[PDB]
């Protein structure tokens, strides 16, 4: 049954790098200083960000933290598109009941926004614009209130996160288990998904026994940072409806809207 779960493994990396344009391997490339990837420009005060504007190629007249703001709204709206694609490759999950799969995506984009994010983060700040930037920690530290608080816990989960040393063939599978939780609210049939499951579980354990012969108990230590991941997204979620009611010429990106209405 090992050939099998290897097989489980190649196919969901393969599915991977296919599914998401920004590997941790490209990331950490750009972050350390390597001659296969260029150097990005460094945003780390209101002045640095204007210069940035003219500098950096951005994909997507308002204030600075809004305009962050809805450059993250964009972004994460990718990454939902990226993450559906990838949920399509894992053997079994469109053959799942349409209402659930609506609802494992539903619950589980945000939980891998944050997983992946981190491949983008060091202590410092974080990768933007495809890496051609780097926006510092501190400068969205100081943002004006409420606006600055968004991205600090992130950061501390990625500090943690990456002291695991995951490489991107690890996170394809993660991620994959993530997807597949019978425990998401209403969900319809939650034995096929366990099923599911419970094989990317063993090629996980596998993946991680094989890939870090000698970092003990990395999977129980993956497994146990979900606890992490759901109290981001709680405040997250909390910060965003104070936004909701003090910014009313704003709204979340209509697939946004739909992906947190009635969550939780
Ligand atoms: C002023 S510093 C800041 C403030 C607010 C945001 C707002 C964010 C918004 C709307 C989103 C969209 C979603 O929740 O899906 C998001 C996703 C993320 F990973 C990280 C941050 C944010 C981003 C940065
Ligand atoms: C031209 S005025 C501007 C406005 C906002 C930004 C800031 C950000 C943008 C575009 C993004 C999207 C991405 O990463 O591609 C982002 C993601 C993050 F976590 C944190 C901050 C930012 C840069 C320039």
């Amino acid at each position: 049954e090992s050939a099998d779960l290897r097989a489980l493994a190649k196919h969901l990396y393969d599915s991977y790098i296919k599914s998401f344009p920004l590997t941790k391997a490209k990331a950490r490339a750009i972050l350390t200083g390597k001659t296969t990837d260029k150097s990005p420009f460094v945003i780390y005060d209101m002045n640095s960000l204007m210069m940035g504007e003219d500098k950096i190629k951005f994909k997507h007249s308002k204030e600075v933290a809004i305009r962050i703001f809805q450059g993250c709204q964009f972004r994460s709206v990718e990454a939902v598109q990226e993450i559906t694609e990838y949920a399509k490759s894992i053997p079994g999950f469109v053959n799942l009941d349409l209402n659930d799969q609506v609802t494992l995506l539903k619950y589980g984009v945000h939980e891998i926004i944050y997983t992946m994010l981190a491949s983008l983060m060091n202590k410092d700040g974080v990768l933007i614009s495809e890496g051609q930037g780097f926006m510092t920690r501190e400068f969205l530290k100081s943002l004006r209130k409420p606006f600055g608080d968004f991205m600090e816990p992130k950061f501390e989960f990625a500090v943690k996160f990456n002291a695991l040393e995951l490489d991107d063939s690890d996170l394809a599978i993660f991620i994959a288990v993530i997807i597949l939780s019978g425990d998401r609210p209403g969900l319809l049939n939650v034995k096929p998904i366990e099923d599911i499951q419970d094989n990317l579980l063993q090629a996980l354990e596998l993946q991680l026994k094989l890939n870090h012969p000698e970092s003990s108990q990395l999977f129980a230590k993956l497994l146990q940072k979900m606890t992490d991941l759901r109290q981001i997204v709680t405040e997250h979620v909390q910060l965003l409806q104070v936004i909701k009611k003090t910014e009313t010429d704003m709204s979340l990106h209509p697939l946004l809207q739909e992906i947190y209405k009635d969550l939780y």
